[PDB]
């Protein structure tokens, strides 16, 4: 039977990162993700300002912002903080685990000092997770590995998928969770956030392609919705976030029971 | 047959990246890529001078570099001119195409301004490619499909590699060659380049594991050789590139005849 999130925030094996994130979407009543897909600072803090009570998480692509400095983070960290959601920073390492050790703490980014979940691709082998946890674990952050991808003719796919969930499971001490479609986990300790989500059907001319908030949350059984443009493009923002808010959630109350 | 690398640049089908590099490859004696898996820009630098008369090809991680600035790139490019190879960003693209088409051209590193070519995933599917064209084709630059990983676990085998050598083949105009640990095309328009190299068995506790110049080029039948720590981690940096280099030039040499 269905855990609400607020219970499986107790649950024995759950992870610190998760609990923080499953106790603040119980609380502000929100399972989206805002993926705030904007090139400059002053868009994405007043973004995050205004849409923080909206949000549980905030996905950011850095490596896409013309003005990244380590100061519009740290200010991105007193909103996230203000307003109670995480920073999930969307880099997708996909390197040996030598490599992603330094890409996640290193460089200008220094990813791992401000974000609370970064994610990665399965195809090098357990060693991407490895590498990360040297850094992760020690800052106390968690990570989410992609067993599914949204795209058209996407290769994550039957056993790349099992391949994904047995090495979040066998490294349960930092993966918190998966980026998936659906429910690719039997296990409740573990997030499902979903990508590729727009309330009309259809794609963009790059390969995306969108399904419901309801037919995610509902019949896919994930936990969170993640959406860019379908926020991000609208005239009215706060309206947009508020919309999606209120379709993951009720979708997700309405599987609950 | 075997075609030289100076007879497969001017190859009907090939790229003109490609011609470029193969070119330079047989004029210099040299199928080594060296991975300059540096912190700093000085070293970068310095590594790219002393060495660039040995190699084909320098790869970067310009997000390690804790002193990136555009400005270092630049330089950089003086050095490939002067020395005559080619800068390879190894960033491992790994997103849907409107994603990685911003991460190309875009943000703090502004990838597609400096380097020649880079390097992308195939697991979103062929949207990847397509996103990195529309910035790639009109700057003239080339792209390496990551065929197979040289790391323990990888699930880039089987299936997941055929489907590599579909999209690459697929996308000619754009797509040069592949990663991968063995020939994987049986068109000789495209490069193979293999990392997870060293002249000793063994690999790190990463996961990384260790093929010899000679396996790789001869039996398996690659191109060039990336090399980072083999050389990196040398006390004299520039005795090793060569041992790398001639190792590398006369494996290929012997399996051409
Ligand atoms: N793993 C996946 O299946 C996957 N699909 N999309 C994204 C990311 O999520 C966002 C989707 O953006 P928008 O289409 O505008 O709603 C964007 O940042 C993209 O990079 C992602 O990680
Ligand atoms: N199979 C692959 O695709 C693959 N294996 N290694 C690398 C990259 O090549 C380099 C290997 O480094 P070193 O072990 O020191 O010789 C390093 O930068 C790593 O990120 C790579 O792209």
């Amino acid at each position: 039977k269905e855990l609400s999130f607020g219970a499986r925030a107790e649950l024995p094996r759950i992870h610190p990162v998760a609990s923080k994130l499953l106790r603040l979407m119980q609380k502000k009543e929100t399972n989206l993700c805002l993926s705030a897909d904007v090139s400059l600072a002053r868009e994405l803090l007043q973004l995050a300002d205004a849409l923080g009570p909206s949000i549980c998480m905030l996905k950011t692509h850095v490596d896409i912002l013309n003005d990244f400095t380590l100061d519009v983070m740290k200010e991105l960290i007193t909103l996230a903080k203000c307003h109670e959601f995480l920073i999930f920073e969307d880099r997708k390492f996909a390197d040996i685990g030598n490599t992603v050790k330094k890409q996640y703490e290193g460089g200008i980014f220094k990813i791992a000092s401000w974000a609370d979940l970064v994610n990665a691709h399965v195809v090098p082998g357990s060693g991407v997770v490895k590498g990360l946890q040297e850094v992760g674990l020690p800052l106390h952050r968690g990570c989410l590995l992609i067993a599914e991808m949204s795209s058209t003719g996407s290769l994550a796919t039957g056993d790349y998928t099992r391949a994904a969930v047995r090495m979040a499971e066998e490294h349960s001490e930092f993966v918190v969770g998966f980026i998936s479609g659906s429910r690719v986990s039997m296990k409740p300790e573990f997030l499902h956030l979903t990508p590729g989500v727009q309330l009309e059907a259809g794609g963009d001319n790059l390969g995306q392609q969108y399904n419901s908030p309801q037919e995610v949350i509902g019949k896919r059984g994930s936990d969170i919705i993640i959406v860019g443009r379908g926020i991000i493009s609208a005239a009215d923002r706060l309206e947009a976030a508020e919309m999606y808010r209120k379709a993951a959630w009720e979708a997700y109350l309405s599987r609950l029971g």
